[PDB]
Formats: C-alpha cells, structure tokens, sequence
C-alpha cells in the first residue's frame, strides 16, 4: 500500500486511478472538477482539496491532464516537490516534456518520467495496452512495478522528451488512419451502404496498407523515390475521392495531402513515390 | 485467346505482362508507343491507333489516367460491336456509368469496372484483390482471363459499385499515407531511424486497424459516446503541429484539425470520432 498522488481524473485520469486503485495503493487525487472522484471515494481514496495537498500526500505523483498549458496552471503553486517522483502521462510535444521536467527539477522533485498512454481509457490495464515511457533507466526501474497497474510499460529511451516525440508520430498515424476512415464511411455511407458490411470489406485492404509502411520507412530513410505508384497517377486518384464526395453531396477531408502533392508535382517531383513527400515536410515549416 | 489492351503506364505495362504469362494474344496501344518495347520481343503486337487496337480483339482492357483520357482515347472508336469492355481506370462512380453508356452507344457487347487495390509489381498474386462492378454474366465470361491479375471480387451489378469502393478505400490509403509521411518526417528531422521506427510503430497501426470496424458500427448505429473525445483529439492534433514546428518540420492533417474544430463549435466536441461522419455527409465542403 505504498502512497501515490494523482492529477487529473479526466477521460483517462479516472482509468488511471481505478487502475491504481486495484494495484492496491493508497490514492490521493485532485481534479478541478472534484466531483469526477464521486466514483472512487468508496473505493478508499482520499480527495485533495488543492494540486499542494495532493503532491504533498504521496512521494509518486501521476499527472494526466488536458495538455503541457493546463499542466503549468496546475503546478503553477505546487511550491515543493522534494522527495517526490513525477510520472507526466500528460499528451505535449517533446520541449513541454522538458519544460514540465524543468518546473519539477527547480522545487526539488527527486524525478521526472514521461509515459504515452497508446489505448483509450476502456483498455488500460491489460497486459497487451502498451505505454511508451521515456527518462532515466533508474527512475523508470523505480516505478516499473506501480506502472504494470496501467498494462505493460515499453522504456523507449532514456532522454525525457522521446515518449512525447513517438506519440506525436504515432497519434500522426492515427489521425491520418481516422480521417481517411471517416471520408471513407461518409462516402459508401451516402451512397446508401451499410458501413459494418464496408469495415469488413475494408478490413483485409487495410491489412495491406499496413505491411507496405515499413517498405516505405526503407525507401525514406534510403531516399529510394521510384516505384511504379507516382504522386502524378495518386494526386488524380484524391482528386476523383473529392468529385465523387461532391458528386454524393458529401465533403471532402485529406485537403493537406492533396495540397502537399500538388506543390510536389510543380518542384517535378510529380514521378517519386509517396516516399518524396517527406522531404517536402522536413526542409519547410509549413502547413498544407 | 486474343485480348487488346489500352495503357501501357505503370499499371497498364504490369497487366500486359500479367496478361503475356497467362497466354494470351496481345495487341496493344499507348501515346507513347516506345512503352511497348518491352512487350514486342515476348511477341505482342503494337496497333497504330485506339480503333485500330480495339478492331484487333474481342476483349479489350483499357488503363488509363483517368476518364478524360479514356474518353479522349475512345474519340475516334466508333464501332465496339462484338466487344467486351473491362475499364480497370480509376474515376468516380458517375465516370463508370458515363464510359459504360458511351460504349454502348457504339455497340460494345458488355462493361465491367475493375478497380485495382495493389501497386504494379503486387499485380498477379493470388492475394492481390482487383473489384470488379457490372453485369454478372459479362464478369463470370472474363473471370478466366481476370485471375492473371489476380483474385477478382465481384462486389456489385451496378457498373458505378467498383469506383465507389476504390474511392471509399483510397481515402483510407491516402489518410494512412499522409499520417505515415507526417510521422517519418518528425522522426527523422528528430535524428530517429524511420525503419526501427516503423518496428516500433507496427504493433499500433495493426491495433488501430482492429478499431475501424467498432468506429464502422458507431456510424451505422449513431453512437458517439465513447473515452476519447474530440476535444481531447484535436488537443493533440494541435501538439503534432508545434512538434512539427519544435523541429521546423511542415504539418498535414489540416482538415482533420479544420472538421474537429467546427465539431467542438457545433457543441460536438464530447463525441467520438464517429461523430465526424455526420459533418461530411450534411455538407459538400472542402476542409
Ligand atoms: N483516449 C483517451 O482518453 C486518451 C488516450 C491516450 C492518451 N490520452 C491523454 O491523456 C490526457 C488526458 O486525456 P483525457 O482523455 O483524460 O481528457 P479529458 O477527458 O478532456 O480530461 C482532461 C483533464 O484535463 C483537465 N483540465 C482541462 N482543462 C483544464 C483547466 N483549464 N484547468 C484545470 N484542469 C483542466 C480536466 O478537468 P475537468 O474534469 O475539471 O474537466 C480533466 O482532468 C490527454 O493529454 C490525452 O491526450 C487520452
Ligand atoms: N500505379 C498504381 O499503383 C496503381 C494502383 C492501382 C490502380 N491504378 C490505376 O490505374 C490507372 C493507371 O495508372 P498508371 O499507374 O498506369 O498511371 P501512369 O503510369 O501515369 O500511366 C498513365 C497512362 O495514361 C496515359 N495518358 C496520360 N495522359 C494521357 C493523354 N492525355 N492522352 C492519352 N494517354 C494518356 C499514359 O500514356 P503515356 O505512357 O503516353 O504517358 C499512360 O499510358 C490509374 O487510373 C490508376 O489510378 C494505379
């Protein structure tokens, strides 16, 4: 029954704290709105007035809220964190990590890992839902075994801002995949299909789309560029996806992407794989 | 068994061999006829002109661009009496009905739609699934000489149903390719190898896809109250683009921010991300 702090008890905060809760540790959580911990009193956890007295109550404080912004808010009067080990489960890019670290290491935290949960709420705590952490190996090693309340933890790096870095690469992925897939169903879904009956269709083409990404990492990382799949032929293709959702009455996502090619082609690299768009993003800070 | 072919692009060169290894008597026509050079020594005959292809075989295949090219190409092909046309060109639904009608206008037996789901050097394998729309009997007929592409999936009667699907299915390719692209350009820029990236990343895509079908069901049935709400997406849809910015690196997903944006305005911003659907279909707009 060791003493762990919570913040947060959002969406994935209260998933955190039940998770904790079976573990079998004595919990204190703080939440703006107090009343989102109504589910957990019974449970045996103690509600913190104030962020203060929640981090002063344990010597492992978790913190899962909106973004890095709220984060600073919250910590804004947490004055004295000596002792204390800060695991931020918290979605920010890799610098609010190290901003977040920075705010803790100056009022004496001992700590700080960062974790990124990869499931929604409903998975976490199974062994399969995996969170990447990233921080010192010692202070990961340290907080291994409350971590194994919320599934299985996957150390990514020893550098604080890594997690962050490939979550934001990989909720990159996942909204791609979501956009493409809410286009689609709107699509077969006006045209008068049944988008179960279209998801099983889909699936196994899916399947492929997913095994020809790491071939296309190889052709990035290598700058290999010629296939037999040009940005030319695949512009036209995401232009008939906008005329035929027009055609239906229905709108049109993906406007990046068609954007991104679309300048492609007019630095003729019209003839490169999908692979030529990388270096479209890496050499400009710009958004299409 | 004598099939001519019309396109002789990526796609079009990978059906021709497809169609040479499973023994049939080819004739061929590109605009750049130098595209059939590899073909004439595996002994395929090069036709002048489209009407003069088209006059050479009972089946013809056409892959081209797009429908204004088809319709273009088949200008001056005015008798398609006793021809059974397979159009495997990518085109919107209304595109396959349009070429389906000007081919019978001028006499053509049948029309199928196939719409390849590969790229060119996948074309041939048993795994390799082409959609095929249009009459039944005209698809059962081409079946035979069709397995050289691959496995043909008959999904619908109704000639505009393979061009619908295409387009249905690469949307997905196109939000999967956008992510995946957005995802290697932060990493790399980072100093991250983007092969043990993708290693790392491969469990969770193949998570992700498992989660379409669920999404699928919550738009059918209308149910967008779930843990993960839009507001809290499009929070870390915004954090893709200051990473992005952190490393000076560009950012797509722009109307995936955009339609997430005006959901939160339209008081959706607790729903799913099947709550999205709805701001499609209501609308014609580019986001
Ligand atoms: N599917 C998921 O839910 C999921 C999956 C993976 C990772 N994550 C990450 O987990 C983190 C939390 O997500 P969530 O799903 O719990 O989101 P949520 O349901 O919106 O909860 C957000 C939390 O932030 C707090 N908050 C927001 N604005 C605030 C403010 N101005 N001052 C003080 N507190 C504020 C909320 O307090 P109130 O209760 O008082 O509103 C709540 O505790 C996010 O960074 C998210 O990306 C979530
Ligand atoms: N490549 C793929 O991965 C892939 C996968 C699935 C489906 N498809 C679909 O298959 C079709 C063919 O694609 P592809 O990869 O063969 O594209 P491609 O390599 O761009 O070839 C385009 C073909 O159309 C011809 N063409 C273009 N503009 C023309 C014009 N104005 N007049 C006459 N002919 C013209 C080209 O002739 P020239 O040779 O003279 O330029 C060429 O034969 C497309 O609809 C595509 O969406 C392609």
């Amino acid at each position: 029954k060791p003493h762990v702090s919570l913040i947060g008890l959002g969406n994935m905060g209260l998933a955190i704290a039940n998770c904790l809760i079976k573990s079998g540790c004595k919990l204190t959580v703080w939440n703006r709105s107090a009343s989102k911990a109504a589910s957990l009193v019974a449970q045996g956890v103690t509600v913190a007035a104030t962020p203060a007295e929640c981090v002063a109550s344990s010597p492992t404080i978790v913190i899962c809220l909106l973004s890095y912004d709220v984060t600073q808010q919250t910590l804004d009067e947490v004055i004295d964190l000596s002792g204390k080990t800060i695991i931020n489960l918290t979605n920010g890019t890799p610098q609010q990590a190290v901003k977040v670290a920075t705010l803790v290491q100056q009022r004496g935290a001992e700590s700080y890992i960062h974790g990124a949960i990869m499931v929604p709420p409903i998975l976490l705590g199974q062994p399969s839902s995996v969170t990447l952490i990233s921080g010192p190996k010692t202070a990961y090693e340290s907080q291994k075994e409350l971590l194994s309340s919320i599934g299985t933890t996957r150390h990514v790096s020893d550098d604080i801002a890594k997690a962050s870095l490939l979550d934001n690469a990989l909720l990159s992925i996942m909204g791609g995949v979501f956009e493409g897939w809410v286009q689609a169903l709107a699509i077969v879904g006006k045209a008068g299909e049944d988008e179960v009956d279209f998801a099983a269709l889909a699936s196994p083409f899916v399947k492929s789309m997913a095994d020809w990404l790491p071939r296309i990492a190889g052709h990035v990382r290598e700058k290999q560029y010629v296939g037999g799949s040009p940005l030319t032929m695949q512009l036209e293709a995401l232009e008939n996806i906008s005329e035929t959702s027009r055609e239906l009455g229905v709108g049109v996502l993906l406007g990046s992407m068609r954007e991104v090619m679309s300048e492609a082609v007019k630095k003729g690299k019209g003839g490169e794989s999908i692979a030529g768009l990388v270096p479209m993003l890496t050499e400009l800070d710009k958004k299409w």
